[PDB]
């Protein structure tokens, strides 16, 4: 009598009902003094009970993991009521083409499935975490793609009806074909650099979903901020607790706006192990301070929640999927899509302090309806949503900003032409020629940003800020920027973008090219 999972209209459905995955990343075996990949493996059931209870009280309906649970650990999750997105420990730096590696991975996965298939709390498998561009280049995309297929197929037979995808960072694996998987997924971070500086976070991830083809559900397997005392660069590491909390909420809205119907904020609690020494909480390792919970000292096995925990719990009470923030509408009818928890009994939408939508909610979960708006010409509109509880008291406010008209209209447009256009082998030097078709009434703000992300490990590559002050009054605004191509660049994401404003509506216009060195990515690269 197990949960039927159906993927359609780019949503997960459980037992016929659309189901927004409100997950959180969760790693057991990562208390101070512990390292989950090196220590003798323990079930840690007492600490899991504490954690699973905390996570239910934090508002989540799902956990997301990196490493397979034992049967004992799975049964506890099963009995908790939470859903599980279970990662499999398939070492990313290993040779995917090595028959011993393949066989060990297959034997291990089959061992897991043999009991895991009894536990219907599992709603997705993640078959690998974070394969690096250069490594794939080195062992070949075919080795990679063949391994993914092998494991996908073993899961489809061993635990039927459960979707399979992977954990892949959007900043380094933008180029990758994800069409072999059942759902599209990225780890998504907003550090306002490279792709996220040009396109902005919303538009970057949405672009990838469009390139993917808008034909499967899309989820995020990670996002968030580190509150390390120091270390990192820009917004990576070294955030305040307030920055962390405000950042998760900005991320949550943005990624919904990119089409996500499942969310795995990163993550439950700090892992001191992650910067190298598990017994020490290093002041300058961003990676050891990503938790929504932190530990006081080496002996603290429990920890306490940081402000982000409470902001997230509050934010998740009522989710707005449509309309989307920074969306453009040319109809008077706007799709409304909500995912309410059981405490939301009424939703109101206001424009300029006037009710345009009111509805008593009698059942939790997904609901669709339509908003009627009445824009004059091209009208920027802050849509003020209000969620109320059973006592008619507001428990959440959220704005959705739209740009609306009853009639089709012109936006300013940014396109790029990139050289080499199609094959990096054709020269040692690149160019990005940007062209902005302006539109009066739309103000271009600040600097044009250019990114030539050559994908060398985590490094962003060259960027450039170009002033367009001297050109603001022209219909067509141009720029040409040059970049040296590293010999070990196998793929590049070349992009450009600028901020635009219409009344109080601010957004970005941008364009993007993904360009490969040779035919190395015939198998692994996205086919359009
Ligand atoms: O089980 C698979 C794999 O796990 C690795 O350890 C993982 C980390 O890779 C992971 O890293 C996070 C990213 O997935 C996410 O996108 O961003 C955050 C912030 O930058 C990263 O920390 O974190 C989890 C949880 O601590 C770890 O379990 C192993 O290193 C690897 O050997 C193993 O195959
Ligand atoms: O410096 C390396 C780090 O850079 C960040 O942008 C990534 O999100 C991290 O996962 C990575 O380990």
């Amino acid at each position: 009598s197990k949960t039927k999972i159906e993927l359609k209209d780019n949503w997960y459905h459980l037992d016929g009902e659309k189901y927004f995955i409100k997950a959180i990343g969760y790693e057991i075996g990562a208390r101070p003094g512990q390292a989950p990949y090196e220590d003798e493996r323990k079930d840690e059931l007492e600490l899991m009970k504490f954690d699973l209870e905390n996570i239910k009280e934090g508002g989540y309906n799902t956990i997301r993991t990196w490493s397979q649970y034992s049967e004992n650990q799975l049964k506890l999750v099963q009995e908790s009521g939470l859903k599980l997105i279970m990662g499999i420990d398939i070492k990313p730096e290993e040779d995917y083409g090595d028959p011993e590696f393949v066989k060990d991975s297959e034997i291990e996965l089959k061992r897991v499935l043999n009991y895991a298939k009894k536990y219907d709390c599992i709603i997705t498998y993640l078959v690998i975490n974070e394969p690096q561009t250069d490594h794939i280049h080195s062992v070949t995309g075919k080795a990679f793609v063949d391994l993914m297929n092998t494991l996908i197929n073993i899961i489809h037979k061993g635990h039927p009806g459960i979707p399979v995808t992977l954990s892949a960072n959007a900043m380094i694996s933008d180029y990758m074909d994800e069409s072999i998987f059942d759902v599209y997924a990225y780890n998504c971070y907003d550090h306002n650099e490279g792709q996220t500086a040009t396109m902005g976070f919303k538009d970057y991830i949405k672009g990838l979903n469009e390139l993917n083809g808008l034909d499967k559900p899309f989820i995020t397997t990670a996002f968030g901020y580190s509150v390390s005392p120091e270390g990192g660069n820009g917004q990576y590491g070294s955030n305040t607790l307030k920055q962390q909390s405000d950042g998760l909420i900005s991320n949550y809205r943005d990624l919904i706006d990119a089409g996500a119907v499942g969310m795995c904020p990163f993550y439950y609690a700090d892992g001191w192990w992650k910067g190298g020494e598990k017994s020490d909480h290093s002041l300058n390792q961003p990676e050891e301070w990503f938790g929504f919970w932190g530990y006081s000292d080496l002996n603290d096995k429990y920890g306490t929640p940081r402000p982000v925990w409470f902001a997230m719990r509050d934010y998740m009470k009522g989710l707005i999927i449509s309309p989307k923030n920074k969306s453009i509408h040319t109809n008077t009818k706007i799709p409304l899509e909500l995912y309410n928890d059981k405490d939301v009994k009424k939703v109101v939408v206001k424009f300029r302090d006037k009710v345009i939508y009111s509805k008593n909610i009698t059942s939790e979960g997904y609901m669709a309806d339509e908003l009627t708006i009445d824009p004059v010409g091209i009208e920027d509109m802050e849509l003020a949503f209000e969620f109320y509880d059973s006592d008619n008291k507001i428990i959440k406010n959220e704005s959705i900003n739209i740009l609306a008209s009853k009639t089709a209209f012109e936006l300013p447009e940014l396109t790029i032409e990139v050289t080499p256009e199609k094959d990096l082998n054709e020269g040692k030097i690149a160019s990005i020629k940007t062209k902005i078709e302006t539109s009066e009434n739309f103000t271009l703000l600040d600097d044009l940003k250019i990114s030539y992300n050559t994908h060398l490990g985590w490094a962003i590559g060259s960027q450039a800020s170009v002033s367009i002050s001297d050109q603001l009054d022209k219909k067509i605004i141009t720029s040409e920027n040059f970049f040296n191509i590293p010999d070990n660049c196998w793929v590049v994401n070349a992009s450009a973008g600028i901020s635009v404003r219409y009344g109080k509506f601010t957004f970005k216009i941008h364009d993007q090219k993904i360009i490969y060195r040779g035919d190395w990515a015939k198998e692994v690269g996205r086919k359009l």
